[PDB]
């Protein structure tokens, strides 16, 4: 499947792409504003995600550090990033189709459209001014919106049990992005897509 990564914001990112035990295709790149990666995952890759990295500085050999979406220190990830980072997800050709939506469970960093290219399902979007408008006891100092399980470590947070509610910090996320999971168990906002579908992950779409 292509993915092809965009970012429209006016600052450079580094988009990453891993499924958490490997780099989905070369892991990483640099994208200056206005510029366009593509990339191919795997028929059959699940628990893959895609998500920005900014505030990045890599020496020669691909080593260094980035202020959010840090995957430890590689320009080329393997793993997935710290937090925070709003997280485009995907499980592909899992009987016959594909699964696709946007996360802010592990914090928000830069706004994200995440739509099909081919035929026969909708995109998702998360685009609000998360960070600016991010509670006070949220905002990441190195950068960011944190997810309260960061900040507070909490079962509840966490939903370590696999019982917790939404929160207050869980509604915020859910009021400015309807359409990204806010909690481990919020409703559900994945899209179903044909299998093999094809996708553009858009950074700052508005």
């Amino acid at each position: 499947a292509t993915f092809e990564i965009v970012n429209r914001c006016s600052y450079t990112v580094w988009a990453a792409a891993s499924k958490g035990d490997a780099a989905l295709d070369a892991g990483g790149r640099q994208l200056n504003s206005g510029e366009s990666w593509t990339i191919n995952v795997e028929p059959g890759t699940n628990g893959g995600k895609i998500w920005a990295r900014t505030d990045c500085y890599f020496d020669d050999s691909g080593s260094g550090i980035c202020k959010t979406g840090d995957c430890g220190g590689l320009l080329r990830c393997k793993r997935f990033g710290r937090p925070p980072t709003t997280l485009a997800e995907f499980s592909l050709n899992q009987y016959g189709k594909d699964y696709i939506d946007i996360s802010n469970i592990k914090g928000f960093n830069v706004p994200m459209n995440f739509s099909p290219t081919t035929r026969g399902c909708r995109g998702v979007r998360c685009a609000a001014d998360i960070v600016g408008q991010c509670p006070a006891k949220l905002k990441a100092p190195g950068g960011g919106c944190n997810d309260a399980c960061t900040v507070f470590q909490t079962s509840e947070y966490c939903c370590t049990t696999g019982k917790c509610g939404p929160t207050e910090y869980s509604r915020f996320f859910k009021r400015l992005c309807p359409d990204a999971f806010s909690y481990v168990l919020d409703k559900p906002t994945t899209v179903t897509c044909p299998g093999s579908s094809n996708y553009r992950v858009t950074f700052c779409p508005t």
